[PDB]
């Protein structure tokens, strides 16, 4: 599949060389919501961005 959510409001889809869907965020900030785009492997996530991979219907 797709990422049907990026940010708040945004949605998109990925092409077929890419596995998973990651929202990339921040720990520092004043939101939470900052990025997201595709992945070919979740590993961890460091303390300074939020990887919330994911491989549901808003990732693959």
């Amino acid at each position: 599949r797709k990422c049907n959510k990026l940010v708040p409001l945004f949605y998109k889809t990925c092409p077929a060389g890419k596995n998973l869907c990651y929202k990339m965020f921040m720990v520092s900030n004043l939101t939470v919501p900052v990025k997201r785009g595709c992945i070919d492997v979740c590993p961890k996530n460091s303390a300074l961005v939020k990887y919330v991979c994911c491989n549901t219907d808003r990732c693959n």
